[PDB]
């Protein structure tokens, strides 16, 4: 599923995350928009052998199984495959425990690169919320 810009962020704010541990809803639609173009079946396989998952592009190394990267823990204790769904609670939920970590949203490169410091406020301009 592809998410439109308001849908999304209504999706995320009934999740909880309208300011989920200090990061406004901005943050995290805008993290959305440049790790997977709003689609929730989005993958990307990384230079170590993991592989990226959905729409928060979440990583098979740490957070996830997908029964093909080595030395690999499954922090949230989930397949990989329940992120790609059309349902983003599996992933909102996964989110919460990555942030929660000790580097905030920083573990997100798209975010850290794309958002960070940036009006993200924008993200959210003209939603019914
Ligand atoms: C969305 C996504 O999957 N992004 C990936 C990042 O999760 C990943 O970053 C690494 O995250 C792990 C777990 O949060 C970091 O580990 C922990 O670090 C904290 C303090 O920083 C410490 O309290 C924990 O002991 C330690 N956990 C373990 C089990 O070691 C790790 O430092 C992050 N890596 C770096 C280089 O900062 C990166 C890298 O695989 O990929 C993103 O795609």
């Amino acid at each position: 599923k592809v998410f439109g810009r308001c849908e999304l962020a209504a999706a995320m704010k009934r999740h909880g995350l309208d300011n989920y541990r200090g990061y406004s809803l901005g943050n995290w639609v805008c993290a959305a928009k440049f790790e997977s173009n709003f689609n929730t079946q989005a993958t990307n396989r990384n230079t170590d052998g993991s592989t990226d998952y959905g729409i928060l592009q979440i990583n098979s190394r740490w957070w996830c199984n997908d029964g093909r990267t080595p030395g690999s823990r499954n922090l949230c204790n989930i397949p990989c495959s329940a992120l790609l769904s059309s349902d983003i609670t599996a992933s909102v939920n996964c989110a919460k425990k990555i942030v929660s970590d000790g580097n905030g949203m920083n573990a997100w490169v798209a975010w850290r690169n794309r958002c960070k410091g940036t009006d993200v406020q924008a993200w959210i301009r003209g939603c019914r919320l």
